[PDB]
């Protein structure tokens, strides 16, 4: 009957752009958003700004590929591309991320903002 159809629609793709390059690494993120259609010129100023630097750099180079797509199924593009981009390791991190977003609701701690702090009277049918 169709079968699962995936449920992610609402993905956000946006704030996982940092959260996700925290353990990515300054030349994995490299040459991922330049083999994503970044512009290579694009990375080439994001290079030599920082040959050496990988603190906030990965969230650098990855933002500048999320406002590149930024629509809809966005994070099938950041974990298809990454594996595409002779990566297949970065993509495994931020697919524990997205994994845990969705199954926040045991092993998190931020639904209940501003209303209490565990979780039943806000929702929509899980306890």
């Amino acid at each position: 009957m169709e079968t699962v159809a995936i449920n992610l629609s609402d993905v956000d793709l946006s704030k996982y752009i940092t959260t996700i390059a925290g353990v990515m690494t300054l030349s994995q993120v490299k040459g991922f958003v330049r083999k994503n259609g970044v512009n290579e010129a694009k990375i080439d100023e994001i290079k030599n700004d920082n040959v050496q630097d990988t603190a906030e750099q990965k969230v650098q180079l990855l933002r500048n590929w999320h406002q590149l797509h930024g629509k809809k199924e966005a994070y099938d593009t950041l974990i298809k591309d990454l594996k595409k981009a002779n990566l297949c390791t970065l993509a495994e991190k931020i697919q524990t991320i997205i994994l845990k977003d969705i199954t926040s609701d045991s092993e998190n701690s931020n639904f209940r903002n501003e209303i209490q702090s565990l979780v039943l009277e806000h929702h929509h049918h899980h306890h």
